């Protein structure tokens, strides 16, 4: 027997009139003893049940409470449709009494106690929508990289290679020594030192140079003690990397992958958007006007796809901030520092929602401030790094061009202390047929707050780690 | 402002659209014969682009540059070629070399055109990329991950992120401590709430206790993820780190887990046929030829495709444990000590061989077992009517064996606590699992599928380090 799902009944009911159907779920309500609102999950929209009590013993009807699991046959009718039941099945325990201890009582719940309870919390309206719209993002993007012959690869998690998690074997109350007295890796499981990634990026390389073009999609770890709205500890990242891609090819890419995406979602998540669209609305109404965003979220989704990206050097947006009003009369909660330094997200966000009114991308920054493995720039000062930066959640890719002369990367990594013979293999890399190449990462999580409007980075993925919480 | 490439692959398959136009190519040479002919490779697909260069229209210089694995830009006019073994070729006008090859170093590895084994082409994981064999692994692990997002994706599942790091054979640990300044509280035990995550922390074995709370508010639910083992196992078929899909389908029992199983596996092998041919026929000859340098009796009974259309082609077996030991204890080859593991009575699991038995030899198909004894199994799975067997199942394959294990889900609160009590699993730090036996539990099953098993499966690989880019195994985490 195959089953369809609240979603399907709703869109196909007029092929079903007057005929009987089963379906499965969970009580949304029951209001006046006679309609049952179910969810399933597989939509936002509730399933009417209606319910004629005295065709049902009483002791069943007084088991359908909030969240309870029923199985329903019944006829299907326009009211628009409907179930008229005929059965009704209690398909598992519901402790009512416990119920007033979650977030499933049918109240306005805060944020934070629905992540206090990540568990329970894809039972709402609310984490229905946003991960159900995560999945049609995470599809959307294996399907723009599938499409255009790009191989998605799995690159390592764990490594010997930003502070680290270490991953090791030993029982901490037992840790194996060597002569000199110093921790003993070799007895570790992997016979060295190993750590968590931090990106997969130098493995894609490797990759992109007999595929041609690779994507990772995959989790990746941070061990900053920073607890922080938008950080979190574990996250995912998508690392596209393609040979004979330069800078401009990258930015070009990394534009054309957004707004695919981005309309992705606005054609396959109509009713989870419109949903979020009106709960953002409302949220903003809440601020002061000054903090209000000038476009809904829909809005603010359909312009970011139809808006060319504003394409801007480093050296111009520094010159734009240091010379704005915001930092000569002090508006800035941030100084603007003199060429050279990174930029704060707020004078990011400043060029994007204020000076540019348009996503940006900034490009060629200093040397000195970015990793080892970028391009240098025939200015011998700036390498071919770029950064997309978007209202509100500020960068939402970073990337670069990579350095492929040996002898450059070489000068790099020693200017940078970065040791070349534990890298031997990534040196390789541009020993036989060294190919311009550039790639980037996608932070999953900051693109899924970006088309929800949620504000929290532990509200879009489903279970965050951050300090202090590994908690389900 | 800036011109659009187009791939060998789109060159070779709409040549007619090129045809007479100038292209601009970019790729690897992959061999340079009778000082005129160039193979190039890109990575997207097996095949070579020919390109034909006359020595008259380039500096003799830039003639003696094009080396086995040289990067190559090439401008040139797309023609019908003269020769039989191709279609079109390319007679180039523009010739660019892209970057440095030191051919004298190229002899020490794997990019030198002769054979290499295995073991080194694992040794130079890095390179492998770059060579026939692998660019066709890796892309049909490509199609057979797109056909899993696309298969659950069209069915209404939505794909669930669950976390790596965990609280909870053995497991990793992770962790922030400096292990040389361990803090210790009063008892002397480590003071764990002062790691990063305030408790003790490990690499997750599966992400399923988190995928059945969501599939209670999403109904269908999968995970697509790294998970991660540290048994001090070293086979050619075990990894420590390693990528599982497991969908969760809430109001499915054990009969609907099966087909879910059933008609997973037979469109993802058939997207693959279908999206892979060429590959697969490259690696359809690997297995052959490998298979045919085996003595008669070691070889396996199909070849590579053929057993891939087999499994599409043929319902799978469904079999109770019970049947299947029966079936097991009255064989010949058990009677007569053919297994390096005896059967004997009802109540162990199989071994691998015994498995590869019921399918490969027994039934000629692939098997599904189901109802396996409690006491060898999960705290989570379901206990059955019998109070003996509980609402396991097992996906068993030829050569490989079990290539999904799963089951329906003990949603009765009582019975999963009675359960977690007999196999000393501590209900505290699962509260969070026994919240969703509470309100509103439901029927509900899942399984997991080891995609580096698929890929081995449908490769016609045999060692799991060739079908993930960099495998980690005991003593090994390089690149």
């Amino acid at each position: 027997m195959h089953k369809q799902t609240i979603k399907e009944v709703l869109e196909n009911y007029k092929k079903f009139l007057h005929h009987d159907i089963t379906v499965y779920g969970w009580v949304r309500a029951f209001r006046s003893n006679r309609f049952i609102a179910l969810n399933d999950g597989s939509t936002i929209n509730n399933l009417q049940i209606v319910v004629d009590f005295e065709n049902f013993d009483e002791n069943l009807i007084k088991n359908i409470n909030t969240a309870s699991s029923l199985k329903i046959v019944g006829e299907v009718v326009e009211s628009t449709v409907e179930i008229i039941a005929k059965k009704i099945i209690v398909l598992g325990d519901n402790f009512t009494e416990e119920l007033q201890n979650t977030i499933l009582q049918p109240k306005k719940h805060s944020l934070e106690k629905l992540r206090e309870q990540a568990h329970l919390r894809f039972r709402t309206n609310l984490f229905g929508a946003v991960f159900r719209v995560r999945h049609a993002v995470s599809f959307a993007i294996h399907s723009f990289f599938n499409d255009r012959q790009f191989f998605y690869l799995n690159t390592p998690v764990i490594t010997g290679a930003g502070e680290m998690f270490g991953v090791t074997n030993f029982d901490l109350d037992n840790i194996p020594r060597n002569e000199d007295g110093a921790i003993d890796y070799t007895q570790d499981f992997f016979g060295r030192k190993t750590n968590l990634t931090v990106s997969g990026q130098l493995e894609g390389e490797t990759a992109a140079m007999g595929l041609g073009r690779i994507y990772t999609f995959g989790p990746t770890f941070r061990a900053e003690n920073s607890n922080t709205t938008r950080h979190l500890a574990e996250f995912w990242m998508v690392e596209p990397e393609v040979a004979f891609n330069n800078l401009e090819d990258n930015i070009d890419l990394a534009e054309d992958f957004l707004k695919y995406v981005i309309q992705y979602v606005l054609d396959k998540c109509k009713d989870d958007l419109e949903f979020l669209d009106k709960r953002f609305a409302e949220e903003q109404k809440q601020k002061p006007e000054k903090e209000r965003a000038k476009e809904g979220l829909i809005e603010k989704l359909e312009n970011v796809v139809a808006k060319r990206f504003k394409r801007v050097s480093y050296t111009e947006a520094i010159d734009i901030l240091l010379n704005s009003k915001e930092n000569k009369k002090g508006k800035f909660v941030y100084p603007v520092e003199k060429w050279g330094a990174d930029l704060q997200s707020e004078h990011e966000r400043y060029l994007v929602e204020k000076h540019f009114e348009c996503p940006v991308v900034l490009f060629d920054y200093p040397a000195e401030i970015k990793a080892f493995y970028m391009r240098l720039n025939e200015d011998n000062k700036t390498v071919a790094a770029m950064d997309v930066l978007f209202p509100g959640i500020g960068e939402i890719i970073g990337g670069s061009q990579r350095e492929e002369r040996l002898d450059v990367l070489k000068k790099k990594m020693d200017d940078m202390h970065v040791d070349q013979e534990e890298l031997w293999w990534y040196l390789d890399t541009r020993k036989f047929g060294s190919v311009p190449h550039s790639g980037f990462g996608l932070g999953l999580e900051r693109l899924v707050l970006f088309v929800t409007g949620m504000t929290n980075i532990r509200d879009v993925i489903p279970f965050p780690r951050t300090p202090k919480n590994a908690e389900f």
